[PDB]
């Protein structure tokens, strides 16, 4: 087959002859046409001649024959799947004798061509449909549409049932193959969900959970998807990988939990991933809140709102700033609370403007760096023997679990100063 594909220009004629000559020729004709009918999830002119070459067909025909030849060989499928893949996608989007007689039949002479025309013109498609159908023609039409419809997705189908058998045999490929039949399967579970949902609907709930650890952030974000069946399956399909494997989904999952859609569907992922050890989802969304606690301290978050409200100076908006950060402000907290908690009375006595600029002078002066792991958060400190696992394993057999926390932090001197 690569040798076929290599020299297109001078074998497209022989592979013309050999398709001529199967719906009614050199050495190598022949030799190709026999062992295309070896005697023996199938492909049909039928249905492949909306938009697909006649030589092109032959290629196809190949890699079938090595797939139910050799049932074993993932280069086999591979190919096979992505020829399927690559020809579906091109007669979707290009169409976008028996089913004449049977509407015929069952609506017993320009009428019939309109009726016909528009059972294909185009083809929330319901309502569309039905539309067109009344205001051209004015029931055995919703069948016929239905049976186009299915029948127009082949080549997806014939791609999709490859590449799950591909995965499930990769359960031996380079990881760029996976990725690619991975992504190739999430769009075509998003594009074109309830035309094929019958085949995905059931691989889904087969394939193993080593493929899919490398699209996990995609999955997470085709969750709030405008369908029901597809949230559902993305959610199921994340929790089973959950299992054996929750480095995966530790904190991409707790930090999305702390529309409906986009919190149900991580609620039940926490839960289950919670089932099996829920102390140490507990102490790692502890140690999470922790963090965005110790993310801004008081005194950064004060000196900011106060050049922010100097500068903007030259009113009600300068007070109610004042009012929101003094109530989201009520040992660092001890500290910070007996050295200026007369922030609040110098505003109500000032209310009725130099303590804003004192304040601003004197956190400026303050602020010219080593921190202490106890004053900034006795919950990060004395914490140890934790099965937690590091922030960012993607690629780790054997994962580390903390043992402990430094107890100095630095800051950086820089213009957003981080720690």
């Amino acid at each position: 087959a690569k040798w076929i594909q290599a020299e297109w220009k001078e074998i497209s004629g022989q592979l013309k002859q050999v398709y001529r000559a199967q719906h009614q020729l050199s050495t190598l004709s022949k030799n190709i046409l026999t062992l295309i009918e070896l005697p023996s999830r199938i492909e049909s002119e039928s249905t492949v001649h909306i938009g697909v070459g006649e030589p092109d067909f032959i290629l196809g025909q190949l890699y079938h024959l090595s797939s139910v030849q050799a049932p074993e060989v993932a280069k086999s499928w591979a190919a096979l799947a992505s020829w399927a893949y690559r020809w579906g996608r091109k007669v979707v989007d290009n169409a976008s004798x028996x089913x004449x007689x049977x509407x015929x039949x069952x609506x017993x002479x320009x009428x019939x061509x309109x009726x016909x025309x528009x059972x294909x013109x185009x083809x929330x498609x319901x309502x569309x449909x039905x539309x067109x159908x009344x205001x051209x023609x004015x029931e055995g039409v919703i069948k016929v549409w239905r049976k186009v419809v299915d029948r127009i997705f082949s080549l997806y189908k014939l791609s999709c049932s490859a590449y799950f058998t591909f995965l499930k045999l990769n359960a031996q490929s380079t990881d760029d193959m996976i990725v690619m039949a991975t992504l190739r399967l999430l769009r075509l579970l998003v594009k074109h969900a309830g035309e094929l949902r019958q085949y995905l609907e059931h691989g889904l709930e087969t394939t193993p959970t080593a493929p899919w650890r490398g699209i996990i952030p995609q999955l997470f974000s085709r969750l709030n998807h405008p369908e029901v069946y597809v949230r559902q399956s993305i959610c199921n399909l994340l929790c089973r990988v959950a299992q054996d494997s929750p480095h995966l989904i530790l904190y991409p999952a707790i930090v999305g939990t702390i529309q409906a859609m986009m919190q149900d569907c991580y609620s039940k992922i926490v839960d289950k991933l919670s089932s099996a050890n829920p102390t140490m989802v507990l102490q790692v969304q502890m140690l999470v809140a922790e963090l965005r606690r110790v993310t801004v301290l008081w005194d950064e978050l004060w000196l900011g709102v106060l050049l922010q409200q100097h500068m903007y100076v030259l009113x009600x908006x300068x007070x109610x700033x004042x009012x929101x950060x003094x109530x989201x402000x009520x040992p660092h907290e001890k500290w910070f609370q007996d050295n200026y908690g007369d922030a609040i009375e110098n505003a109500l006595e000032k209310l009725k403007x130099x303590x804003x600029x004192x304040x601003x002078x004197x956190x400026x002066x303050x602020x010219x760096y080593i921190l202490r792991l106890e004053e900034i958060s006795p919950w990060l400190a004395a914490m140890t023997n934790t099965e937690i696992a590091l922030p960012g394993e993607v690629s780790a057999r054997d994962t580390v679990t903390i043992h402990s926390v430094g107890g100095t932090i630095t800051i950086l001197p820089t213009k957003t100063k981080p720690k």
